[PDB]
């Protein structure tokens, strides 16, 4: 049941999933011309059908950019799949990670970018942007987002992230503070404190945001895409709580 | 070059430092071992090969993790599988990807919760798992021997060394110190994290601290380095420079 | 679909475990597990792609500490992936293996072999705690260089592994072979390719047809039971196949 | 460290160095086949020596060039090191029996774009200069889909498994220059593993139309000089396999 968040001719954004049936992951696919970027791909587990739902809109050789938030250990598992069913990719994962790629059979880093800490820009062959900005802390020693300005679509990986209850899964949210429970743990546990959270904040206020799509949840459009940053602005999490953790 | 260390000992009671990047520790006590933070998949024929050859597999009874990935992670089912009777202590914020990684019985997994735990042995001693969360990682702990006085510390304390230069141990802090500045300032996510750990952990006797990469603390670079910690600027502090 | 039991005298069962359809699908692999008294013997279990619900399936069944035995007729890479899994599920399980390769059992994982049993050439007797044996015999080429079958002579039923093995069309699965010459198209093809030598087919059939046999039970396809048993014995006997084909292989 | 064993400026067959100085496993024999630009190997090694086998690569071609990668049969490891080496060889298509193409998704491998699966009766690879390859079949020693690969330009002659030696414990050596001293290192393992004495022996007459100077095992010691009239005399005559059955069903 694939979903189609943009499309202007050259660029779409696409959640595709899900199935019936582990947390729920969302998948991103981001289509601009004759090239495809993936946003953080399902490791090896899911991987024998995430690549079929990639394959199924894209040629699995146009796709020419993956870009990891961080290194969860079950996307991790998916890099060297990626790598050696899309020749054509360039795999960017935060420089904090890339000693760890020996680990996982990778040995040859010819098309492996480590984004620097200020983050970077991609950039495709029609002459659109993808801005991976940095998000560090948020949970990940080294984190980013991906905002894509073309789309006005900001990716936040686990910013934002929530854990849907039991068989009640859905794919936006129009409803904010019907949301939040689904949420307040896991971002108070993990995200590293709310001078992280504000100095985030500050900065994905100053780009053109329609929606905030996180890699587990619900897609946020409309007015929660302010309800959100508000909310996460004057969070208290991670060290503001830290004698309740060590307690 | 390799031969094992020690660094205490009473007959009852040993705390071993392996030779051969990467530290490696085994504390023996009474017919029990206890690994900390046991290398993964890529080293472990001969870092498995090492521990075999002081003590018997099957006496290990504890494997403790400070946190996860993938230094290590490559190799919990390895080592389970190998240590039929050992117990493995990991943070419960990451026992959720265990299956991802071939472990599905849970019945020698031991989640540890956020306030930390105490392993006891049958001699009777104590190991004290206290919390280290956000230094660096969300889910993070050290590892508190009372009988050797020991402080298994993980990370925190950590130093990558010049060229083919390692040294095991901190006798000058000040000449020290450069190895270790950059990675704890990137990493330790908050000052206020770093002070709350300092107190907690100064309330104890330390006579080493003992880190999983670089040299162990001894002497009075214990103290230099617990003071150090304490004003350390660290992660979110310095994340307008992060931040461009 | 459900499981199904093909024996069963009270302390002794022979299972055959149901399928999920749910396609795969190609083409379906069958899991066996044998009970006597309070101990489980596992034959071939599935490799760590299908082992999450392979185990799971096991689990309604048994308890997987009661699993005492786990026994591989050959080295099938579908497997090897699952060995150090249920090595690690089943902390009371033997898991038998040919002695062929026993030394590259490190390309796994596996290094403490204190609950492996390297199988001699000649086969063995596994000896369950009731007193009652399963036989490990040979089967070497039919078709790996180092294989086995295993009989149960309390059920009657031989574990065939790959001999035996068809290949189901899409949707035309089914559980039991009661027209075996309508069997035959799903067989034949992979037999005559795998299967070393007439020669090699004549002694195991020799051997087998000296046993009481109510069933073959396969890795693969579906059970033989009732006439099919000894005209899938006859059949076999006298197969033409391997390198008795090796002008019309390379040509 | 690396040897030469035929060169003629356009065209090179290579014994790559091994290890390793010191023994690890018991182990294998790596073989790059140069020809104009373009690399060709031969088995490379599964993942546990991948790290090593890619640098020894590395150091005589640019791993951009090798648009050839054969194998004999399957194991693993070598199955192991298929996806790195798929992934560290953009131009190389791969070169596997037509009966293993099914395991391929179960050791990661899901796009066949570039699996080039051979079919019982061998096939050729054509280089770019005109040059070919002779894969040749050698089913049933010992695989059921096995495969022999010729080198028409350098006569010399891969044969996987067949004439495979184990070495004692720190005795290895690259060279049969005395077969029969070698041949208790081999004739267990070929009778074990060998069907029957027919399969060698169809194979042998195969083998005995082509100029032969050299015949390079996966494992062991590369035949040359008496070793390969000596050897293929032996191995046609070898009682193997199912011709040992009934000692195997006593």
């Amino acid at each position: 049941e694939n979903e189609i968040l943009f499309d202007n001719g050259q660029h779409k954004f696409m959640f595709l999933g899900w199935e019936e049936k582990i947390v729920q992951t969302n998948q991103y696919l981001i289509l601009d011309g004759n090239e495809g970027i993936l946003l953080d791909p399902g490791g090896a587990h899911v991987f024998p059908r995430v690549m079929s739902n990639v394959a199924e809109v894209v040629d699995l050789s146009s796709i020419r950019h993956i870009f990891y938030t961080h290194q969860d250990p079950d996307v991790t598992s998916g890099i060297l799949l990626w790598l050696s069913i899309c020749e054509n990719a360039k795999i960017y994962i935060s420089s904090l990670w890339v000693r760890f790629l020996p680990h996982f059979g990778i040995y040859d880093q010819k098309r492996i970018v480590p984004i620097s800490d200020k983050g970077t820009k991609i950039k495709l062959l029609s002459g659109n942007e993808l801005e991976i900005l940095p998000a560090h802390f948020l949970h990940s020693t080294g984190n980013f987002v991906l905002y894509d300005p073309v789309a006005k679509i900001l990716f936040s990986g686990d910013i934002g992230a929530a854990v849907f209850e039991k068989g009640k899964r859905y794919r936006y949210v129009d409803d904010f503070e019907r949301h939040l429970p689904l949420m307040e743990a896991f971002h108070k546990r993990y995200m590293s404190s709310n001078a992280a959270c504000k100095k985030w904040v500050d900065m994905v206020s100053k780009k053109k945001i329609d929606m905030i799509a996180p890699q587990h949840g619900a897609v946020f459009r409309g007015e929660s895409v302010k309800k959100f940053l508000e909310w996460f602005r004057n969070l208290k999490c991670g060290v503001d709580l830290i004698d309740n953790l060590y307690s």
